[PDB]
């Protein structure tokens, strides 16, 4: 499958090199996979979604995205146009008030709760749980994450968007999850992009159409937008066959173009995301 005219980072997931337009995709795209957005909900009646998101926890008054930051990672997962998984179940799972903010103990609760709802779904080919979230260090936060994965989800977050070592904030510590970076259209480690040891992978991170609330879309940059791409694609991997939960972090980074970003920090991988697509 190919769609045309795809926002840059789809089409940089299936390319080698950057500047092209089309995304490239097996027609599985995710089927069979889920992928739980713990954000600040997701506004599932967007038609881009259609009707393959629903909201399935909320910590706070509304299950209702306020803020669109979750429904904009949760169109870069798997929305129709935006999307690498655009076959993929959404699951959102509302951490963050309406404001993208939220309290450590509740974005542990939303982990914690993602470890147990999804042994109530259908997901034959795998549990992806994308975290663009986060704040400074925390052993519970890492240690919560750290459960998730070891649950049996491909946990992806945000290494964050302080332009320092991600060593210094959670989830983006935690070593048994997939850290991941931020990038430009020009194969640039983002300006905001965090980095270190603790990364594995870098996705498309600055400029990112996706889907927004009120049924818009825009246009926005951080790693918490990169990482949505890698989840979008483990899910999409991992409907393939080519991976799972446990490996999907190490087969991205195996498979992940190489050396190919620039100002990459020395001690800071140097992998995009990147789907080998061949047809
Ligand atoms: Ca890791």
């Amino acid at each position: 499958a190919a769609q045309t005219n795809a926002p840059w980072g789809l089409a940089r997931i299936s390319s080698t090199s950057p500047g092209t337009s089309t995304y490239y995709y097996d027609e599985s795209a995710g089927q069979g996979s889920c992928v739980y957005v713990i954000d600040t909900g997701i506004e599932a009646s967007h038609p881009e979604f259609e009707g393959r998101a629903q909201m399935v926890k909320t910590y706070y008054y509304s299950s209702r995205d306020g803020n669109g930051h979750g429904t904009h990672c949760a169109g870069t997962v798997g929305s129709r146009t935006y999307g690498v998984a655009k076959k993929t179940q959404l699951f959102g799972v509302k951490v963050l008030d309406d404001n993208g903010s939220g309290q450590y103990s509740t974005i542990i609760a939303g982990m914690d709760f993602v470890a147990s709802d999804k042994n109530n779904r259908n997901c034959p080919k795998g549990v992806v749980a994308s975290l663009s979230l986060g704040g400074g260090y925390s052993s519970s936060v890492n240690s919560a994450a750290a459960r998730l994965q070891s649950s049996g989800v491909m946990v992806a977050v945000a290494a964050g968007n302080n332009n320092a070592d991600a060593r210094n904030y959670s989830p983006a510590s935690e070593p048994s999850v997939c850290t991941v970076g931020a990038s430009d259209r020009y194969d640039r480690r983002s300006s905001f992009s965090n980095y270190g040891s603790v990364l594995d992978i870098f996705g498309p991170g600055t400029d990112i159409l996706s889907t927004w609330i009120g049924g818009s879309t825009r246009s926005i940059s951080g790693t918490s937008m990169a990482t949505p791409h890698v989840a979008g694609l483990a899910a999409y991997l991992m409907t393939l066959g080519k991976t799972t939960a446990a490996s999907a972090c190490r087969y991205i980074a195996d498979t992940a173009n190489k050396g190919d970003l620039s100002n990459i920090p020395f001690g800071t991988v140097n992998l995009l995301a990147y789907n080998n697509y061949q047809a």
